[PDB]
């Protein structure tokens, strides 16, 4: 799968921009469209923890608000010894908007990475089929 | 894996008790503790859709509020032609409280079932390790 | 008396502080939701390693009650280890508006016996409802 | 004038109604969040097949703005296709309290030009804050 350095940079650079005054645990994201346009995400906490929003979802909400519907890659980065794991809530938003086989790159500290896909992160994904 | 009919019944019976005035899409859950005690869950919607709570999480919140910390099975049921899929948010709550290999049974209409586990529904799960 | 019952509901909400699952914030919140039939449901906040999946004590109480078929609520008590009475967050206030009458009383509790009397409508003015869906 | 700028923010929030991702409720909500520097951020509600993962228009606007480093907000407009001015839900009100001054004005819009003037404090009285964490 294609992986551009600007996408890695976008997700890592977001770590310094996250709004995490309660966890001090920043997460950054780079969501790529078919046209090559990049959307950066950060996690954004709330004094009521349950209203916290993840970096991956921030990037999707940005892109989707600008009318983007065709996504080709997602990079997620953390200050973690192994590649950062997206939480299950984010995996469900990725399934809403991405193809099962759309590539995902997970990044940690000191250059560690893990290559995966939407389907491998959320197998047997719930969809709108039966609503 | 052990599977008792009362657990299937508990999840299916919950379908008639769900609070789903907006989707009319009921989901039911049966969460089993080590002691054999059963906790039933229903999905519970809100006029602001984002405040909706899933049946699986309702069962965990019930059990955890009573001090339960040892879970041995989860059944989830829907009025669906294939076994109901837990959403990614629920999968993340299951990972908070359950062993990776704890069995999960998914049920649909006309007796269709799917046997899986917490780890298979949420691979490479995010944990508190690096907070 | 209504004041004596309210003291027992306050005690239930305060006991919930010891039951909370808050390994990340270490900030417990307790709730006591009271039904028309006299049954009480105790709530705790329940955190998740992914903070956004945390559930508040008030919502835990409502989800417990609603899962048992309760639809008629008469009082809600919320307690924290706070110098002033604890404030319910906006998300909880929206779940209260889903299930409770606007004039339902809510009692907020802090440390050393401090309390504040309010209602669902006072906590969430001009509340969003299902009317236009 | 402040009233003329507010009309343009209202227009931005109303245009967002056409941009919303609401394939389940078919109930669009639009937002226009205004910064101290004059920059605006448009929000839409964005639903999910699992309803609980839906994000409101107001929060979409805040998450867009905060991700670009914005921390100083001067106005928020929220619009719906509603006969009375649309009400922000409690969850959105709590995110507004995280980032906005209590006296920040909020303009609520409905169909046929109906508006309601309020503030963050009026929408979320006795707001929960970080003070005790
Ligand atoms: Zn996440
Ligand atoms: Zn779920
Ligand atoms: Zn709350
Ligand atoms: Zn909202």
């Amino acid at each position: 799968a294609e992986l551009k350095q600007e996408w890695i940079n976008t997700a890592i650079e977001a770590l310094d921009k996250a709004y995490v005054p309660y966890s001090h645990f920043p997460v950054g994201a780079c969501l790529v469209t078919e046209s090559g346009k990049i959307y950066q995400g950060i996690n954004i906490e709330n004094a009521s923890f349950g209203l916290t929003n993840c970096a991956e979802r921030t990037a999707f909400f940005k892109a989707v608000s600008e009318g983007e519907r065709s996504f080709t890659h997602l990079v997620v980065a953390g200050h973690t010894p192994d590649p950062i794991s997206p939480c299950g809530a984010c995996r469900q938003v990725m399934a809403e908007f991405c193809a099962p086989d759309m590539p995902v790159t997970l990044v940690g500290d000191n250059g560690v990475t893990k290559a995966t896909t939407v389907r491998e992160l959320l197998p047997y994904a719930f969809t709108e089929k039966d609503l």
